[PDB]
């Protein structure tokens, strides 16, 4: 099912990342430039999972390099977390997108639950490889990937979760996606930013 047969029997992240470049576990590899695997090392204590690569990531080959990534860097720095000590990845490894006439960017399209479940074997391989103490789930798609399709990020802010079907039983912390913090009225964005820093500090204190 899905990406399972494309995942090699190794925990080496370089070899996992190369294998993901050849994945056909769902249809998203066709239109994307390349797979965008996670970034960071296997000594990382904190793993962070977003939704999917965006336009910039699809061409950089690295996660969280665009506007959402700059906000996240801001939040990490405010939380006194070294981004270089984390392992950062996404629930889905190929950019799902469309373009609109007049657009200044390729527009992300939400992965279906089918695509998320298809790609999840890579996430399981990354978690097995890294053995994080805590997993930060950034946004609804990532959080649902590990916590169930009905899970609501908005109802469990600040909470340390543990689920039995997750390898290694890491602590799980689900928080707002940094893209959500990019727009809205200033006071709303500032309150939301503080809440993201709070959730990152809860994860870091596990
Ligand atoms: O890597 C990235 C970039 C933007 N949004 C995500 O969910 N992940
Ligand atoms: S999104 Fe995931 S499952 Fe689908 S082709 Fe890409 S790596 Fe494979």
């Amino acid at each position: 099912a899905g990406a399972q047969d494309f995942v090699p029997h190794t925990a080496d992240l370089a070899e996992l990342a190369a294998a993901a470049g050849e994945c056909r576990g769902c249809g998203l590899y066709r239109d994307a430039t390349q797979a965008v695997f996670g970034a960071g090392g296997r000594s990382a204590r904190i793993m962070m999972i977003g939704e999917q690569p965006g336009d910039k990531e699809d061409l950089a080959g690295l996660p969280f390099v665009g506007p959402a990534g700059r906000l996240l860097d801001r939040a990490l720095e405010a939380a006194d977390i070294d981004r270089d000590a984390l392992y950062v990845t996404n629930a889905v490894k190929h950019f799902k997108f469309t373009r609109a006439a007049g657009g200044k960017r390729r527009i992300q399209k939400t992965p279906s639950r089918t695509e998320v479940v298809a790609c999840r074997p890579w996430l399981i391989a990354e978690m097995t490889s890294v053995e994080p103490d805590v997993v930060v789930l950034l946004g609804a798609t990532a959080a649902k990937a590990l916590l169930g399709n009905d899970f609501r990020v908005t109802q469990h802010r600040g909470e340390v979760l543990h689920v039995d079907d997750v390898p290694g039983d890491p602590a799980l912390v689900a928080t707002v996606h940094p893209s959500s913090l990019l727009r809205g009225p200033k006071e709303e964005r500032e309150s939301a930013f503080a809440g993201l820093v709070d959730d990152l500090r809860v994860a870091a204190d596990v």
